C-alpha cells in the first residue's frame, strides 16, 4: 500500500519520507546488510534499469542506516557516498575513504562529552591516521627504494600488527577498528556510485575493495553496469601478458587459449568481488505491481486529483490506463494494455513524472484534446529518446507534414515495413520503443476531430510504408539512397495535398512490370488512352465525356496520368481517397468548395519516379456541399488512433491485393456487362476497390474506435468482399440490427464509416453499370445491400429507374458510372472466352 | 557456451512453466525457427551474418506479435526454397490453387472456404496462409494451426477474444517473399472453444515443461513432417480424392497426418 500524490507541492525530484516506491527492496537490502555484520568481505552490488534511481536508492540506504541509532542493536555509520568519476585522477580510493572517515571520527570527537576520554581517542586515532600516511608511498611508488626495508623492519607492539612488515591492508583495518570504537558501531558502509562517464576510474574501486575493504567491519555497496566492469577487468588481464609474447604468438590457436584464459580470470573476478547472493536488482514497477491479471507483490495507488482520500486513489496500472486509452484513443483491450505494460517498465521517476505532467495539466484545464496533454507529458519526460532516434523534437512544427516524416523515419529505423505503422512498443532499442508511445499520441492528437487528417494519415502516413515495402524495397548505402529518393519523390515530409500523394502512388505501383501485363494494379486499372483496333463486343475506349455530373467529376477525381514511355492513364481508388481528403478540409462557403472541388479534376500528369527505367457540375457541387455540412458536425466526435488507422489500411491494402489478383484473370471477351461472378470488367474492379475501402473502414473501425465501447460485427468470420458484395452486405446488416436493438445510431457509433458511405464523390463507384453481379441468388443480397446503404444515409441513392436498368438487361444517368465497363484495359488481351 | 546452455534451460523452464500458450510459442518460434533456417535458408551461405540478420528481421525473431503471424512467414520461407518435382507439398504444408483450372480429372476443384460450416470453417480458416509472391499463393499448414492454438489459449474466457483470435491473420496480413527468395454455426464453434479454455486454465497450471521436452517434441514433429511431405507427394493420383486406401493421398489426408504428426510427437515425448 503506497499512496503517491501527483499534486504534492514538489516535482518528483523530492525523495522525502513516505515517498520512495522501492521501500520493500531497501529494507530487504538493509536487513541483509545487518545480517552479515551480526555474524570477511561484504560487497553488495546494486543494479537496475539504465537511468533508474540507483543513486537515489543507495542514498536512501545511507539515510536509513543513519536514521536509527538506539532502537537497533547493530549500529552502522555510513561514509558520504563516493563518486569515483568526480575525484582527482591520481588520488587513491584508500585516501578518499580515509579522508571521509577521518571527518566522521573528528566530528564525533568534537561532541565534547568529557575531556577524560577525548584525549585518549584523539591520541590513538592520530597514531593510526599518521601511520597510514607513512605507508602511503607503497600505493604510488614507481620503483622500490632500498631504504624502505628499514621501515618494514620497525615493529610497534603498541600498534599490534601481527602479520609483520608494512602492510597497508592491516594498517587500514586497525584504523577502521579505531573508527568503530570511537563511533560505537559495527560497520562503516563504504558506498560507491556509478563508474559511468569515466570507467577507467572503476579499476581503483575494484582494486581497493579486493585489498583494503575486506575487514569484517567494512561494508561495500557498489552500483553500476556489470558489463562495464567486465570490460574493465578483462582489459587488465590482457595487460598482464608480456608485449613480446603477444607479438610472437598471433595465430588463432595461440590467441584462442589466451582469450579462453582471460574469460576465465574475468569470470571469477566478478564472483569474488560481487557475490551472486549479495547482488541486488531493483524491481521495475511492472514487477512491483504484477501483470494485468495476477496481483503483484505490493499494491501501488496514485492520487490523480488533489484532495483525494487514501481510499479514493486508484491503482498505478489504471492511472496509466486512463491516460493511455484516453490519450492514444484506444479501446479497453489488449493493445491498450500493450502500451501500459511497456510504460510500467520505464524508470520509476520517469513514469511518475509522465503521470504528473499529464494529470496536473488535465485537472487545471478541467477544473480538451486529451491526446495533446499526453503528448506534452511524453515530450518533456522522454525528449532524449526523440533526439536519440532522430525524430522531430521541435514542438512548433507538430502537424500532418512533420508526423508523416516521423512515421517513415521511425519505420526505417525499426526496420519493419510490414507492421511498423502500428506504432507498437516492440522494438529492441530503448529509444525506438520509447518513441512508439510518443508517435502514437502524436497520431491520435493530429487526426482527432478531423476526417481529412484521418485520410491523410491513412495514405501518406501508413500507405507510404506499405508502398515502399511491396514495390520499391526489392530494388535494394544503396538502400539509404533509395529511401531518400522515395521520400523526396512521394513527398512524405511535405503534404501539399492528399491527391498529390495519390498521383505519385500510381506511378510507383506501375513501376513493376506486372506478369502478363494485364494492366490491373494494386487498387487501379490502366485504362487505354489510345483506341486499339479489333476489340470484341462493345470494348470501346474510355471517354470521360460520357459520364454526366457527379459521374464525370467522380471519374476525373479518380483519373491520374503518368508520364512514362507512354502517357499512361490510370484510374485508382487512391486518387479517389485523396480527393475526399482535400474536399473534406474546406470552408463551408459555397465558393471555397468550388475552388477545392476543381483541383481534383485537373487531370494532373506526374513524372515516373527516378529509380525506374525512365453549370454541368452544379448538381455535383451542391451534393458535396450538403455532405460537408454533416462532416463538419460529425467529424468532431471522431477519435482515431495509430492502431485504428494502421488496421484500416492493413486490411484495405491487402483487400486490393486480392481484387487485383482475383479480377486479373476474369477479363473475358463477353464481359462487357459483368453480371456473373466469373465476369469482370473495369467497372467491377474499380467498384470492389472502392468497396474494399468502404469495408476496411467498417469492420476495422468497428473493432478499434475509442467512441464505441464494444464491437458490433458479431461472432463471425470476417473476410473481404472480393468478386462479390455478399460479405460486405452481411456486416452492415448484422451491425444495423444490433444498433437498432441497442438503441444506437450509425453516426454515434461509426462516425468514420458514416461520413465515407454518405460521401457523394465515391457513391457512383458503389453501383457501376458493369460492376453489379446480376444473378438470381447474389442480386438478392445486392437489393438488400442497396437498401441497407440507403437506410444508413437516409437518401435513396439510386431510384427505381436507375436500379431496374442495372439488374435487368437512353435515360440520362448522373449518380452512377455509365461507361467504365465498356472501357478496355492496357494489356488486357481479349482472345479468350468465358467458360460455359 | 556450456554455461549459457544450462542458464537458457532455466529460461525455457521458467517462462513456459504453468502455461500452454507459452509452450507452443517456445516450440514454434524458439525451436521452430532453428530448424527452418537449418534446412531451408542455410544453403544460401560475412555472407552468413547478413543472411542471419535477414532471417531474424524477416521472421521478427524477438519481436513476435503472435505465433500465427510467425506461421505466415514460415510458409513463405518453406515454400520459396527450391523444391524438386515442383509440387506444392512442402514440409507440414500444402499449397492449394487459387485460380480455377480447366481439365481437372475427377471431382477436384479449387479450394473454397465458404463450403465449410461451423467449427470446420473456423479451423480451416485458421490453417490458411497467404504470401505475396509474383502472384498470391495460398497454403494450408499445421504451423498455422499451432499458431492459432497458442494465440487462442493465451486469451481469457471472454468470447470477444476468441473470435478476434480466429480473425487474427486471415484477412489483414500481407506476407511478402523473403529478400533471399528467387522470385448460427459459428456461434457453436466459439462455445466449444470457450469450454476448452476452461479446461486449459485449470490444467495448464500444473504443466512443467523443460527445454529438453520442447526440443524433443519439435525434433520428432519436424522429422515426422519430412516423411509426410515425401511419402505423400508421390500419391496424388486422379482417383485419390476419396483416399480410402493407403496408396491414395490428397490435401485432406496430408493435413490429417500433419496434425497427427504434431499430436503423436506431443504424446510420445511428453
Amino acid at each position: 500500500k503506497i499512496i503517491i500524490n501527483l499534486f504534492a507541492p514538489n516535482l518528483p525530484g523530492s525523495t522525502k519520507e513516505d515517498d520512495l516506491i522501492q521501500k520493500s527492496l531497501r529494507d530487504q537490502l538493509v536487513e541483509s546488510i545487518r545480517n552479515s555484520i551480526a555474524y570477511g568481505r561484504n560487497v553488495f552490488f546494486v543494479d537496475g534499469t539504465r537511468g533508474a534511481g540507483k543513486t537515489t536508492f543507495i542514498n536512501s540506504v545511507v539515510k536509513s542506516l543513519n536514521s536509527d541509532q538506539d532502537d537497533v542493536k547493530v549500529n552502522i555509520k555510513c561514509l558520504p557516498t563516493i563518486d569515483p568519476t568526480k575525484l582527482p585522477r591520481h588520488e587513491p580510493i584508500l585516501v578518499t575513504v580515509t579522508a571521509r572517515l577521518n571527518k566522521m571520527v573528528s566530528d564525533k570527537l568534537k561532541g565534547y562529552w568529557a575531556s577524560n576520554d577525548y584525549r585518549k581517542q584523539k591520541e590513538q586515532w592520530q597514531n593510526h591516521l599518521a601511520q597510514l600516511q607513512r605507508g602511503l608511498h607503497l600505493l604510488t611508488d614507481k620503483e622500490y627504494k632500498p631504504e624502505y626495508f628499514s621501515d618494514a623492519l620497525k615493529l610497534d607492539a603498541q600498534l599490534d600488527y601481527s602479520i609483520g612488515g608494512q602492510d597497508l591492508s592491516e594498517i587500514f583495518e586497525e584504523l577502521v577498528k579505531r573508527a568503530c570504537e570511537i563511533l560505537d558501531c559495527k560497520a562503516i558502509l563504504i558506498t560507491f556510485d556509478d563508474i559511468d562517464t569515466q570507467f577507467d576510474a572503476g579499476w581503483d574501486v575494484l582494486e581497493s575493495i579486493r585489498k583494503f575493504f575486506n575487514s569484517r567491519k567494512l561494508v561495500v555497496v557498489a552500483t553500476g553496469d556489470l558489463r562495464l566492469y567486465s570490460q574493465l577487468i578483462r582489459g587488465k588481464q590482457y595487460e598482464n601478458y608480456s608485449k613480446t609474447l603477444l607479438e610472437q604468438e598471433k595465430e588463432s590457436v595461440r590467441l584462442a587459449e589466451r582469450g579462453y584464459m582471460v574469460e576465465h580470470l574475468e569470470q571469477q573476478y566478478l564472483l569474488k568481488l560481487f557475490p551472486v547472493q549479495k547482488r541486488i536488482q531493483l524491481k521495475t514497477m511492472l514487477q512491483l505491481v504484477g501483470e494485468k491479471g495476477k496481483a503483484g507483490k505490493e499494491e501501488i495507488k496514485v492520487k490523480t486529483e488533489p484532495g483525494m482520500q487514501d481510499i479514493d486513489a486508484i491503482d498505478v496500472r489504471q492511472a496509466i490506463g486512463d491516460a493511455v486509452r484516453e490519450g492514444l484513443n484506444l479501446r479497453e483491450g489488449s493493445d491498450a494494455d500493450m502500451y501500459v505494460n511497456e510504460l510500467l517498465k520505464q524508470p520509476v521517476r520517469l513514469l511518475m513524472q509522465v503521470l504528473q505532467d499529464f494529470y496536473t495539466k488535465k485537472y487545471h484545464a478541467t477544473s480538451l484534446s486529451v491526446p495533446n496533454l499526453l503528448r506534452n507529458a511524453l515530450y518533456g519526460s522522454m525528449l532524449s529518446s526523440i533526439y536519440r532516434a532522430g525524430l522531430n523534437y521541435e514542438q512548433h512544427r507538430f502537424g500532418m507534414d512533420s508526423l508523416c516524416k516521423d512515421i517513415f523515419t521511425y519505420v526505417k529505423q525499426d526496420r519493419d515495413f510490414n507492421t511498423g505503422f502500428y506504432l507498437r512498443p516492440q522494438s529492441e532499442s530503448e529509444a525506438l520503443r520509447n518513441c512508439s508511445i510518443y508517435l502514437a499520441s502524436q497520431v491520435s492528437e493530429n487526426c482527432q476531430g478531423s476526417l481529412s487528417k484521418f485520410l491523410q494519415m491513412l495514405l501518406v502516413g501508413c500507405g507510404s510504408v506499405s508502398i515502399f515495402n511491396q514495390f520499391v524495397t526489392e530494388l535494394a548505402e544503396k538502400f539509404e539512397q533509395l529511401i531518400s529518393e522515395y521520400v523526396a519523390y512521394m513527398s512524405v515530409g511535405r503534404i501539399e495535398s492528399a491527391s498529390h500523394w495519390a498521383n505519385r502512388c500510381c506511378a510507383v505501383v506501375a513501376n513493376s512490370p506486372n506478369d502478363e501485363k494485364i494492366g490491373v494494379f494494386l487498387g487501379m486499372v490502366q485504362l487505354n488512352r489510345k483506341s486499339r483496333q479489333h476489340m470484341p463486343g462493345g470494348y470501346k475506349k474510355f471517354n470521360i465525356d460520357t459520364e454526366n455530373g457527379l459521374a464525370k467529376a467522380a471519374m476525373a477525381s479518380s483519373l491520374s496520368t503518368v508520364a512514362s514511355n507512354n502517357l499512361m492513364d490510370f484510374c485508382s481508388v487512391f486518387n479517389l481517397i485523396g480527393a475526399i481528403a482535400d474536399i473534406s478540409a474546406c470552408r463551408c462557403e459555397r465558393s471555397a468548395i468550388t475552388n477545392a472541388f476543381n483541383k481534383v479534376i485537373a487531370q494532373t500528369t506526374c513524372i515516373v519516379p527516378p529509380w525506374s527505367e525512365a453549370t454541368e457540375f452544379s448538381d455535383a457541387i451542391t451534393k458535396v456541399e450538403q455532405w460537408l455540412k454533416n462532416v463538419n458536425e460529425i467529424e468532431i466526435g471522431i477519435r482515431p488512433s495509430a492502431l485504428l488507422i494502421g488496421k484500416v489500411w492493413s486490411r484495405f491494402y491487402f483487400n486490393l491485393n486480392n481484387v487485383a489478383d482475383q479480377h486479373k484473370t476474369r477479363l473475358y471477351r463477353n464481359a462487357e456487362h459483368g453480371r456473373m461472378a466469373s465476369q469482370s470488367n473495369a467497372a467491377k474492379i474499380m467498384r470492389f476497390n472502392v468497396l474494399a475501402f468502404l469495408h476496411a473502414v467498417l469492420v476495422e473501425e468497428s473493432l478499434y474506435h475509442s467512441v464505441s465501447d464494444r464491437e458490433y460485427i458479431g461472432e463471425g468470420l470476417r473476410l473481404n468482399p472480393v468478386t462479390s458484395v455478399d460479405e460486405f452486405e452481411k456486416k452492415i446488416k448484422i451491425i444495423g440490427e444490433k444498433l437498432k436493438a441497442d438503441n444506437k445510431t450509425w453516426k454515434n457509433t461509426h462516425p468514420l464509416f458514416f461520413l465515407l458511405i454518405s460521401c457523394p464523390i465515391l457513391h457512383p463507384f458503389i453501383f457501376p453499370v458493369g460492376g453489379i453481379n446480376c444473378s438470381v441468388k447474389a442480386l438478392n443480397k445486392e437489393t438488400s445491400f442497396n437498401k441497407l446503404i440507403d437506410e444508413i444515409v437516409g437518401d435513396k441513392l439510386l431510384s427505381d429507374e436507375e436500379w431496374d436498368y442495372l439488374t435487368k438487361n437512353q435515360q440520362i444517368f448522373q449518380n452512377t458510372i455509365t461507361s467504365l465497363n465498356s472501357s478496355t484495359i492496357v494489356g488486357a488481351s481479349y482472345d479468350k472466352d468465358t467458360p460455359a
